């Protein structure tokens, strides 16, 4: 029961997805959602992620609440991605940038 941020948009390291044990992390172009029923709140993606933008659903923070119910919804439409990948070009340039939620792509 995890849920993928904010800062992740137009960041996408995808350092995330290796340590997952169940492998229930869905791809956008520009941001990655966790399936909230198959996730099984292991905590190991956490840490992994460079932007900071998972939390435990109980720990998500009060202005990115619109995140837990986005990654149950886009989970059920976007590809599962199980592999590690190159992070977006400008990840560095959008890391820490605020309400990237405006930039998401479907
Ligand atoms: S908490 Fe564990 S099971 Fe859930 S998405 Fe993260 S690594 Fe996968
Ligand atoms: S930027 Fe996104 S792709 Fe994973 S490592 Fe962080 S949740």
């Amino acid at each position: 029961a995890f849920v993928v941020t904010d800062n992740c948009i137009k960041c996408k390291y995808t350092e995330c997805v290796e340590v997952c044990p169940v492998d229930c992390f869905y791809e956008g172009p520009n941001f990655l959602v966790i399936h909230p029923d198959e996730c099984i709140d292991c905590a190991l993606c956490e840490p992994e992620c460079p932007a900071q933008a998972i939390f435990s659903e109980d720990e998500v923070p009060e202005d990115m609440q619109e995140f837990i119910q986005l990654n149950a919804e886009l989970a059920e439409v976007w590809p599962n991605i199980t592999e590690k990948k190159d992070p977006l070009p400008d990840a560095e340039d959008w890391d820490g940038v605020k309400g990237k939620l405006q930039h998401l792509e479907r």
